[PDB]
């Protein structure tokens, strides 16, 4: 069903679904792991259905359609306690790379196409423990698809041969994120 911000089980899967309180966006739980998010001139807003808590070798598969007007990303998005750490595998984009300004730190393989690796501090930014100070991970792949799977894994492998040691796992979703944009998805995960 249609919701406000919040979080919890649905269907048998988390799902988390947050907004700036701008307006433009409508967010629906669908059965099983599906989920749909209907936006227009919104502001910022992240929603999306995955496990709490995630693991460091789930092979996430997804499903559906993304169809982007503007700026919004499609990817596998989490947090990680001690460290700190809240990631992204971005899977597509609309019109803004996610990872510009970011530093590249390398480049890894995985699922049929090269991604290329980035990180950056988010200084005194809220967290799910609060304002805190913590490293942002990002994987980009460079072959943009709205359906297929991710093995987490060889992403969280390779950015611990770069330094990252993401340490307690806490939720792990495939998500939708816009800013100031419109658009439509309809992602299944499972």
């Amino acid at each position: 069903q249609t919701i406000q911000p919040g979080t919890g089980y649905n269907n048998g899967y988390f799902y988390s679904y947050w907004n700036d309180g701008h307006g433009g966006v409508t967010y629906t739980n669908g059965p099983g792991g599906q989920f749909s998010v209907n936006w227009s001139n919104s502001g910022n807003f992240v929603g999306g259905k995955g496990w709490q808590p995630g693991t460091k070798n789930k092979v996430i598969n997804f499903s559906g359609s993304y169809n982007p007007n503007g700026n919004s990303y499609l990817s596998v998005y989490g947090w990680s306690r001690n460290p700190l750490i809240e990631y992204y595998i971005v899977e597509n984009f609309g019109t803004y790379n996610p990872s510009t300004g970011a530093t590249k730190l390398g480049e890894v393989t995985s699922d049929g196409s090269v991604y290329d690796i980035y990180r950056t501090q988010r200084v005194n930014q809220p967290s799910i423990i609060g304002t805190a100070t913590f490293y942002q991970y990002w994987s980009v792949r460079r072959n943009h698809r709205s359906s297929g799977s991710v093995n987490t894994a060889n992403h969280f492998n390779a950015w611990a041969q770069q330094g990252l040691t993401l340490g307690t796992m806490d939720y792990q979703i495939v998500a939708v994120e816009g800013y100031f944009s419109s658009g439509s998805a309809s992602i299944t995960v499972s």
